[PDB]
């Protein structure tokens, strides 16, 4: 059953849902309403922003800071990546006019939220990244995007989020503790 207690164009946390909530499997990220799309890695509509992305491997250039990380864009690599669909939308959350050379944000606070869940196939990379299944790990914010071709030539489009969420990241002992409190476990299908 689709998410019906936010509309799918929701920006921001999904209430009821804290930083740290794990899930086992891809269905339930969906239904919780956190990240809606069960096999792509991100939700967004190109005229009004990017709601959530899923971290779970994706490029070789991209890198996993945990408070901040880069991150690659869709299609393309044998053609050029182009700043339409789920790329626009991403880069439209950036504090900056929609800029075809890349942008960076005038206040990286003001641009709209994105809700960040790692998968465990980022653990190939990433330190971050759950043992298990998917997490949570709250609010992050584009700071800057641009283009860049590299050994292909093609372009590929590229970005840096960083974190801006009132709960501290579920890997510190900040986190350890929240967890605690808010006794959250893995949740599997029921």
């Amino acid at each position: 059953t689709e998410c019906t207690i936010v509309p799918a164009n929701h920006f921001g946390p999904i209430p009821g849902v804290p930083v740290g909530t794990m899930w086992r499997f891809r269905v339930q990220v969906s239904e919780s309403g956190v990240h809606r799309p069960h096999v792509a890695g991100i939700h967004g509509r190109s005229n009004d922003g990017a709601y959530s992305l899923v971290l779970a491997g994706g490029y070789e250039d991209d890198v996993d800071n945990g408070n901040y990380f880069t991150y690659t864009g869709s299609g393309g690599q044998s053609s050029d990546q182009k700043l339409t669909n789920n790329n626009r939308a991403l880069a439209l959350n950036c504090h900056s006019p929609i800029n075809e050379k890349g942008a960076e944000a005038e206040d990286w606070r003001q641009g709209k939220p994105v809700r960040v869940v790692r998968n465990m196939k980022g653990g190939k990379h990433s330190k971050y990244a759950p043992a298990e299944g998917n997490r949570y790990d709250g609010i992050y914010k584009v700071v800057k995007y641009w283009p860049e071709r590299g050994k292909s030539g093609f372009l590929v489009w590229r970005y840096l989020l960083r974190r801006d969420d009132t709960e501290p990241e579920p890997w510190t002992r900040e986190g350890k503790d929240r967890t605690r409190q808010l006794g959250l476990t893995m949740q599997y299908p029921e």
